[PDB]
């Protein structure tokens, strides 16, 4: 009951009892692994304060004052708001708090070393899409930092009955439009065309280029969603030069500095906020393998291997490794020569077994999902493909929620 | 219960049934995913019939005999020998479909689009390690074919008691020695010198070079094992060149033909064969990515990015990633040059998806391992990155077994 996660590189051993502490069921059966499957799948009182108790029995747990009667008075006033009200409201400190170990046990993310640097903006008294708009701005200005880029995460006010719902509908605030062509063809990011039709059938005026920054579509309150345009100055874009090759310029690419998530659910104490944007960095290997590189999105590996004159008859000339090698060249780079915040591959695994050790150690344990830690390329040169993982579901937790269009009685 | 998995760069689904038959456990819980862990943990007659029953019922049930008289006359037959011997023993045609299952359920194997096409060789005759060695040889010489490679397994007796068992104490048939230096450093293969000083022990007279084939440590029912040198002439060697690179051939690197795993265990029907070596022809990652640049093997990438001249003073120049793909291009332009049977990563995932279909449509189901089914450099250039596979432990199947000098009572 107190399992090991062995290294193979290194031969180190560490072992978890923190999965002791998990709470939430994984898809996989004692006869089946569902480890590689995406996405395996009101709330009433009586199941509500258990979680809440759970909540904050750990953050009192904390702060070094479990037990204490300023825990049992804030059990006993979080207890009687959920006869009253029946729901509750947190304090500053148990947002921040739960904000932070949201991030502390996401498995699937590598940049978690930096988990408790996370700057919370409380957006939970907002009221209007207006509103939204303003949080959002003031997060990206902040979060971008002139390049010197910050993580944080803005809270819009959490799901009460069920239709009153604040929710982005971007899947990222910041994302390039999407504009399937009359040649079958697609300009732009094919990932968002079905987004981009949206946000032009709400009357979005498409400039109809390569890297167009969508428009905001926030919905508040459950209210039908109005479309705001991001000031293009707070918008911080990278062009995308190689250190050798001068025709990397003629492929007029560019990327944007801020990865910001913008359609996860944010589950704090058995409360569920469904607005929660939150942005960190890019690891380089994000832009440069998959949006670039990924069949159904930008698929530059083609022009790409051309300029470089490649052998791209044969698929055994590793002409598609060669090309994502200089791409990924390219990306670090670029964001590197323009002082935006970036980490490569390399020393994002490094980190992250860092990360690794000081959990198991202050912690007992560090739920970490293989699949999506390893990078999506040169995986076994990285020190966490040899990296035995224990995947469990902790909370507070980050959890994909459906979209909108589908789901919102309009 | 008829689970599905998609894939994500085409947007195709297949319906899994098969997991319905799988029967072991697989180290994950409904609360806990182990897919990460490498490797998660005399036989009775009350058990060993339904597991003979099982076998023998879908050996029928694949020869459009189920339940007929020749299926009940041969269940019948078993179920008299496991009274009278206890054990028993299976018919050619159930050996050769075991074996070839054994392959076909091996959720971890890419190449597996091959399964029916495999050669058994039936050594259950065999009693001796000099017998062991003639077979072993044959096996080499015809699983090469001058280069044109065929798979094949050679199946030794199996397990009786527990004393008595024939095992090959290499890892594969055909591996480059390893010598740890009086300078604490290493030459040859790092993975290997504990067995290279077992065999140096045995009475084996080094050459003490860089890519020395290993000698057999063959036993023979329980006994201590005896050393014996595969004719150098069976032993078929690549040397290493690059295709624009003159100074690699100055690296003096090689690699042998052969993959053939010689440690693991063959069940079929409650039966075990402690000795089963198994052969194909090599995915070209394997040699260039994990023999040539896992840190603990042969640690070439310092090499090979100097004579390059890479910056290698920055972590995040890729020039790690820039000198691996030249050494796969290398494995495989060397091994296509001489036309000994390699493929790449490209083409082996293309081929498994391309198996994984012929699975659900004729039977159901492919029991997969992500974790090892993604090549390990450029994983999401290819298809199988995509792919949602699910793990479950079908027999026949290949297992993992103790060392033999970690519980040989010697
Ligand atoms: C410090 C900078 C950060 C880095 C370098 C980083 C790194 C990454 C990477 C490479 C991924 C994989 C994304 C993909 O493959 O689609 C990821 C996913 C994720 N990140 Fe982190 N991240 C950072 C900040 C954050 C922050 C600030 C949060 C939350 C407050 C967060 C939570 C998550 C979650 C929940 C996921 C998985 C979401 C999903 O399944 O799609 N990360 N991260
Ligand atoms: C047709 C040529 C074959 C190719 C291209 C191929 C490909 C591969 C590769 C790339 C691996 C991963 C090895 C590693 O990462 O250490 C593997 C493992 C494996 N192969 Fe296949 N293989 C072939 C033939 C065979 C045969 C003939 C058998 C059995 C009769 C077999 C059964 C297995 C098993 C059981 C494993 C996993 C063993 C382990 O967990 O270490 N393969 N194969
Ligand atoms: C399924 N895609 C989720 C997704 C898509 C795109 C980017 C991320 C991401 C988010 C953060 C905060 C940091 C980072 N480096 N990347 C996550
Ligand atoms: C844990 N290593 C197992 C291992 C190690 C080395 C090679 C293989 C292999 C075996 C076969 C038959 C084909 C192939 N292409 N590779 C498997
Ligand atoms: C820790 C981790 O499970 C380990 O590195 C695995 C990952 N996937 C692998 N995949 C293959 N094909 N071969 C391996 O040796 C491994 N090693
Ligand atoms: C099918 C498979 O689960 C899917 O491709 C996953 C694999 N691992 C991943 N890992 C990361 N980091 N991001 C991804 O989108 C995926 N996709
Ligand atoms: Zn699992």
């Amino acid at each position: 009951r107190f399992l090991k996660v062995k290294n193979w590189e290194t031969d180190v051993v560490l072992t978890d009892t923190l999965h002791l502490k998990s709470t939430l069921e994984t898809g996989c059966t004692e006869h089946i692994c569902m480890g590689s499957i995406m996405l395996p799948s009101v709330a009433t009182k009586d199941q509500l304060f258990p979680l809440a108790k759970e909540f904050l029995d750990q953050y009192y747990s904390s702060i070094k004052r479990f037990g204490s009667k300023a825990h049992m008075d804030r059990l006993e006033e979080v207890n009687k708001e959920i006869e009253s009200t029946s729901t509750y409201q947190l304090k500053d400190t148990e947002l921040i708090y739960g904000a932070k170990h949201a991030w502390r046990n996401a498995s699937r993310c590598v940049g978690r070393i930096q988990w408790s640097k996370l700057q919370v903006f409380d957006a939970r008294d907002c009221t209007t899409a207006h509103g939204m708009f303003n949080y959002i701005c003031n997060h990206v200005k902040y979060a971008t930092n002139k390049g010197n880029l910050r993580s944080a995460i803005t809270i819009f006010p959490q799901r009460t009955d069920g239709k009153h719902d604040f929710r982005v509908w971007n899947s990222q605030l910041i994302r390039y439009a999407g504009y399937k062509q009359p040649d079958g063809s697609t300009l732009g990011d094919p990932a968002n065309v079905q987004f981009t039709e949206i946000c032009i059938q709400q009357g979005w005026k498409a400039p109809r280029g390569r890297f167009d920054v969508l428009p905001l579509l926030l919905q508040a309150n459950g209210n039908d969603p109005e479309l705001f345009q991001i000031p293009p100055e707070l918008v911080l874009e990278v062009p995308i030069r190689h250190p050798k090759f001068d025709w990397f310029k003629d492929l007029g690419l560019k990327w944007y500095g801020l990865p910001a998530v913008s359609n996860m659910l944010l589950e704090i104490g058995g409360l569920e906020f469904s607005a929660c944007p939150f942005s960190g960095w890019y690891m380089g290997t994000e832009i440069g393998v998959r949006d670039y590189c990924d069949n159904s999105r930008y698929n530059i590996l083609e022009e790409v291997a051309k300029k470089m004159d490649l052998d791209m008859r044969k698929t055994s000339s590793l002409w598609k490794d060669q090309a994502l090698v200089e791409i990924n060249i390219a990306v670090l780079y670029s964001f590197q020569s323009d002082k935006v915040t970036i980490v490569d591959h390399h020393s994002a695994t490094e980190s992250f077994i860092k990360h690794m050790e000081n959990e198991y150690r202050c912690r007992g344990g560090c739920p970490a999902d293989w699949v999506w830690i390893v990078p999506p390329m040169s995986g076994s040169i990285t020190p966490v493909f040899f990296q035995e993982m224990l995947n469990y579901r902790l909370t507070p937790s980050f959890e994909y929620q459906p979209d909108p269009w589908n789901t919102h009685v309009w």
